[PDB]
Protein backbone atom coordinates (compact mmCIF):
# COMPACT_ATOMS: atom_id res chain seq x y z
CA UNK A 1 0.00 0.00 0.00
CA UNK A 2 2.51 2.58 -0.79
CA UNK A 3 0.28 4.48 -4.18
CA UNK A 4 0.65 7.50 -2.50
CA UNK A 5 4.59 7.01 -3.31
CA UNK A 6 4.14 6.83 -6.63
CA UNK A 7 1.30 9.52 -6.92
CA UNK A 8 4.54 11.68 -4.78
CA UNK A 9 6.73 10.87 -7.59
CA UNK A 10 4.46 11.91 -10.27
CA UNK A 11 3.28 14.76 -8.67
CA UNK A 12 6.95 15.67 -8.04
CA UNK A 13 7.32 15.47 -12.02
CA UNK A 14 4.22 17.21 -12.28
CA UNK A 15 5.94 20.25 -9.74
CA UNK A 16 8.92 20.42 -12.87
CA UNK A 17 11.39 18.26 -10.28
CA UNK A 18 13.11 15.86 -12.55
CA UNK A 19 15.76 13.76 -11.19
CA UNK A 20 15.33 10.13 -10.30
CA UNK A 21 18.17 10.35 -7.77
CA UNK A 22 14.69 12.02 -5.51
CA UNK A 23 12.82 9.36 -7.28
CA UNK A 24 15.42 6.62 -5.31
CA UNK A 25 14.87 8.57 -2.50
CA UNK A 26 11.24 8.52 -2.12
CA UNK A 27 11.24 5.30 -3.33
CA UNK A 28 13.87 4.15 -0.51
CA UNK A 29 11.87 5.87 2.36
CA UNK A 30 10.18 3.33 4.52
CA UNK A 31 6.90 4.88 5.08
CA UNK A 32 4.05 7.02 4.00
CA UNK A 33 5.07 9.78 5.91
CA UNK A 34 8.88 9.47 4.98
CA UNK A 35 7.90 10.09 1.61
CA UNK A 36 5.87 13.22 1.89
CA UNK A 37 8.46 14.90 4.09
CA UNK A 38 11.10 13.89 1.45
CA UNK A 39 8.74 15.35 -1.35
CA UNK A 40 8.11 18.42 0.83
CA UNK A 41 11.93 18.91 1.61
CA UNK A 42 12.35 18.57 -2.25
CA UNK A 43 9.89 21.00 -3.01
CA UNK A 44 11.06 23.27 -0.92
CA UNK A 45 14.86 22.81 -1.82
CA UNK A 46 13.58 23.33 -5.61
CA UNK A 47 10.58 25.58 -5.65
Amino acid sequence: LKNAKEDAIAELKKAGITSDFYFNAINKAKTVEEVNALKNEILKAHA
